[PDB]
């Protein structure tokens, strides 16, 4: 017996959506759900999304909470749906996905995946839930994901890390690397090889390798010299190039962190949403140098090196594809005399 | 159990809250209540009131739907609160009463009126319902419509007329005519002797007497020639003076619905509430004759002509109080050489 | 070149969406769109629909201003979207259908009906747009309107009326009666044989047959008597009981006209949206006889006789399913003694 | 010392501002002010305006409530800006003018109009209040009207009628008909010679001549007949065509009128707003035929008779400038074999 | 060819609008503009602004990426209005001025600052845009920048510093430091000698000069010896008084800066605008002093000690005027026994 006064009780009494039995009086005014505690109107929920408020006030209580893939990984794999769930993106304060199976009367299409309205679909399934291993292998499209092996199917193994809560994290206590399976019409495909980005930030950035210690201990021309970079254009690519009015690469995490220590910098989000590249309207505070569109992509070093290293030099301008997050990214590779002059996932 | 989609399921399958099971998927987007109709948004209601859409939803569905007192009745009576009912103010499109007791669990300040917040507040209670006449008897301080006696209470028979859903009539298949009582303070008042408005309408006003009928039909100056009103100034008052800039008089109903047959006028209601007296910026839109705050009374002409040739003519200006409704309404008496000048009710 | 400044000069300069070139400006506030005329802002439209405003104004500019099948028709056809055009749903002011299929970015989930998201959808098509019929032919699923015979296909002649920009209408210098197609899994599907609701207001009623005439000219017993109508309560089921505080019968839309030539009454219409059947809390304003769900038709009175005489009247209660509006209306058909007591579109 | 709670005071007591001292408690939700009276918010004002709340309650209250001209004739001779008085746009629910000078903090571009900042704008002066012909005489650009002759000033006799809080009226009780007055960078400007709209409604249109009571009462070709239009189109400019899917001519008030009486249909008024030519996208409902854009002016049919007579027919088509409320409308003339094919208000 | 969905491809593609070809769809959701992207909603801008959220998202858009001057300077320069530009008010997250020129159709006042509308105001003129240093020499009234010399004109050397996208910095990669021209009705105004403050941050203060970092590194009464600062109030007016309930003093940014390194405080900024002088409600976290308007300016450290010891001390208490960013900025000045006692800017 779903309504918005037991969301609410289950919200204030179990931090969530928990299917527990009450109600509390509830009052919503514009985008905001509020609740009564000792006579006072308390905020539960703040609608960024655009669904009507208690719509998405029960998909928000209705989220995942344990560790699920990261929302890019998901799109770039073609999810449309969830089965039984709702992944919650946190980048955009929204549901990741725009109906439901077996959550909510308002957003839901099915209550169940195997409705004929799904198959054309491509339905996230969890492993870790009962049963739905066997509805992957009984869907027409549809991702799964497991902590371990499934019978016949060969795995993809995803990235070490996780969302759980919104908390981008390597799980310790919880898995966090699942196995990967993805049908197409009835057919189970072979995903591709795949560098994973790092899911890092700006600020907490920590070092996953030897080079990337390297990188953030020594000084530009050591680090170049020690790992063999010279002519790969790392000091416009990676390092930033902050003496022109124009900022100068700087499209690694990495290089974005190690600056970020010694000068602060605006960096501009003008999409908010889960992506493999990000794109930010950067300033830089010390020098004044700027971008409107600075992509960037946390790759780790190691693999970046890997990549710009692997490709062929004697082209003055090439578009260089890349399986990252199981999708194609495009770059832009431009070199002059058989040396990198810059490299940076592009723009279009 | 009490939530929102079964509020809304109610108003859906009953036409208002009946206390049935079920649930319909709602959405809430602004002030506004949508349900779900094979697929599309279909509104069950608008907020027009100052509380939060949901709650007064809730309020608005759990309305008295049987003929109840008029607004302004139950505000001349000092009415602050219903026993376990909802008056709606049809004229405001709100609830009559801020709080609710026993109806709402946001606007409840009590489930039974027997709980010690109710005592300084004025309750009203219904004689129909079970247990009404005792918790009246209880209550510190109350208003009680009975539709017969009550024994040992002295009655006050009210008005002809109540609001069935927002249609004030004179029933013939319902009793609209109830006994009144009142305590303040635990005693028992005495409600004075009053006359009533006939709560008409401009647009299709009914004369309820021969005196109206004749006044509707003849000429103004046959009228006060058969009803001896020369000197009372009818004219002035009843008639309306539409040869000045500033509207004369007009403070009848009925003397309004006999100007309107002939030429419309624009009436700017800028107190939109339920009141004995009414205040309107009126318009002549035949002469551009016009008034600012022109109080209208819609007083039985009999009743009006009593009250007039019940003065004392001998004074310049005087307070006249009539008790209207249960209330004392103070009208300005001017006279001049025996005769009345003007009788208006008194802008406060 | 799909813009909301091309589609405001659209509005503004031809009266809707024209395909025209050029732009106004335009401010959006809250929930209304206006447009700048020489320096003051003018309103252009007001979003009632649950959809963006920006995008709501977008379909309703959109909108088919061609007589076309009443929503009604349309829903108990099975419709869930339009092909190339907007069905705008005037009794609900907003879209007939959420999505669209080439007619705006934000809402459109195909640019053609031939794609393969539309398979599963009942998609609307025009025969009176090129390629249509043959669109209907390769559609899986679909309803399809003609002016004409298409080869092969057997026709559904019907209603005589169609909707004109929201008004119904019998054309005369238009065409409004069509051929009705539909196909359900790529099958053509044999409409079944129908009544029709003849969609009249209760201010504006007409008659539309010499018994309907006679209906409302001849009193109820003179009319029952030359009908020979003795023994099947039209009295309760068309005239109504006024009699009770439960309003008796009142379930044809002709009855209703009847009584609201004499005496008003309040409908409120509180589930607002085009239906065989309506819904309404009525409250009869000389009597006070009041019925929250009175379930109102409007048949021809002659269709509405042959109905009930064409029922066996020896069982005390029983569901009579009638075709109306191509969809199955359930009755309620009460005997005692072999003569009607009531008969009524059964509330579900 | 001007308040939002003095503002709300006055309107209260007053039926609009009036200078009087007094607070009353005011809550502003959404885009609605409310009072308490009596424990319970009655509203006093819903904005309709793209300004904010309070001061679009402000200048409604601060509103001009004497007969002033009708915003159409205003615009028409290019005001700008009020001098210390609101002119409030019944059409729109907004104030005519954008900027105030003497009326509100909010919205005041200067307190007095012979501050530099009015000097390029055109601005409105009353000869009724006291110092106004004066400051017209001082303003570099401004429209003055007047109740009587200003020494030296050439007048320009306006329209009979005015608007008296949003009724269109010809003044018995107060004055109505201006001598207009125009000034443009310093230099009085002669005002032209000029027809004026008669400003009729459809639903209560009233004839103001023998010609137009004749149109009212007698036949199509008998009306022609009398007055000598037989070659002049009337039948389709004036009386309209009914018979194909687009609606021919219509495009006189008194031709709608005419039309309205037997038949109802539809006008869309698709930019609401008082203009000299009305657009309305028209669907006559008893034949179905319908026209986007029907421009449609009020001229006296005598006038538009002298007009259409004033003709040079030997032309297959031209423009025809004709002056009405100040303004230069353009018409389209269409002739064959020297008769008038169609004559209409040429669509910008 | 303007549109929102130009306007949002730009924003998406470029970071900002850059006259690209393109559109994306777009929603308007109360105050916010979201785009769709790959079927879900993304937020592009939340309009903070007075003005259509539409139009604040364009003028957003449109705003000046170069570095520009504090919208302080140009407020105190007395700029109405920008050529050509938008200088967005980052401390507002709005529009730095009401109206533009050549910029958006809904709040250009003109295409061309040439126009004879732009004459009475003071246009902000950027000399690094071509034919600008000569609009200027044009232009009745203005202030102009460039980063070089003009002919004829002697310039005003601005401040070291400059906003980029809302970070205000000295540039290195950029020219922040401008020459500054005004022209006060066609006569270019020689503007006065002045003092800049040096606009930092409370977390991230950096000293600008010797005296700053020996402020910051040494102790109160080392400084104050160091300094010959002996009987001018630094321990009152910079260090801050936190023994009392009172907070005294405390109103240069360096002091608030060394004391916000030992213990925290709140800063309430009761007025969000950008200005010479700021106003805070502070309350000092370790101590509980706090005070409602404390008053604080950045000045260079030396620039405050040359202005105190710069003044009379033998008056009690007397207005000193100061030019600060071309502003006079009155302060108090508060001296017993030729000692000051408090210099604070005047509280009005
Ligand atoms: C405080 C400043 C303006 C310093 O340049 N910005 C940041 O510290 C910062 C860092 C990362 C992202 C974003 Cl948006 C801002
Ligand atoms: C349009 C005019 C001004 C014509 O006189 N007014 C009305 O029709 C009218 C009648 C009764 C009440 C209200 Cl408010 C307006
Ligand atoms: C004001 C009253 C209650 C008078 O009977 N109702 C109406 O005039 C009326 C008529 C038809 C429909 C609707 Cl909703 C109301
Ligand atoms: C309901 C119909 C379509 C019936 O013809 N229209 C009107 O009653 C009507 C009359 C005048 C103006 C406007 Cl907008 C509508
Ligand atoms: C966390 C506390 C409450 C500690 O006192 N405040 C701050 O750190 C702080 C600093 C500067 C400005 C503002 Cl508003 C707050």
């Amino acid at each position: 017996a779903m309504s918005l006064e037991n969301v609410a009780f289950n919200v204030v009494n179990k931090g969530h959506f928990d299917g527990q039995q009450g109600e509390v009086p509830v009052s919503i005014i514009n985008n905001t759900v509020y609740t009564k505690v000792d006579g006072v109107d308390v905020e539960l929920f703040e609608n960024k999304t655009t669904l009507p408020v208690n719509v998405a006030f029960e998909l928000w209580a209705k989220r995942n909470i344990k560790p699920v893939p990261e929302v890019k990984i998901l799109n770039n794999l073609g999810v449309d749906i969830a089965a039984n769930t709702v992944i919650w993106d946190y980048k955009r304060d929204a549901p990741a996905h725009i109906s439901t199976i077996g959550v909510c009367s308002m957003t839901d299409i099915a209550k169940k995946p195997t409705e004929t309205i799904c198959a054309p679909l491509t339905v996230f399934f969890d492993g870790r839930v009962d049963g739905q291993v066997d509805l992957f292998r009984n869907a027409r499209n549809g991702v799964l994901i497991t902590e371990g092996s499934v019978k016949g199917l060969q795995p993809s193994v995803g990235p070490k890390q996780a969302s759980l809560n919104g908390v981008t994290l390597i799980g310790e206590a919880v898995k966090t690397q699942f196995n990967y399976y993805k049908k197409v019409d009835g057919v189970v495909q072979q995903l591709p090889e795949t560098y994973f980005t790092q899911s890092r930030n700006l600020q907490e950035f920590k070092p996953r390798s030897q080079m990337e210690i390297d990188f953030l201990e020594l000084a530009m021309d050591e680090f170049i010299e020690r790992y063999k970079l010279e002519g790969y254009a790392f000091e416009h690519i990676v390092y930033g190039d902050f003496s022109h009015s124009q900022l100068g690469g700087l499209h690694l995490l990495i290089g974005l962190a190690k600056r970020f220590k010694e000068s602060p910098f605006e960096l501009e989000d003008f999409i908010p949403m889960d992506s493999t590249v990000k794109n930010y309207f950067i300033t830089d505070a010390q020098t004044g140098s700027s971008k409107c569109v600075c992509s960037v992509i946390d790759l780790l070093l190691d693999d970046f090196v890997e990549i710009i290293k692997s490709q062929d030099l004697s082209v003055v301008s090439k578009v260089v594809k890349v399986t990252i997050d199981y999708t194609e990214i495009s770059f832009m590779l431009w070199c002059k005399d058989g040396h990198v002059e810059t490299f940076y996932p592009k723009l279009q």
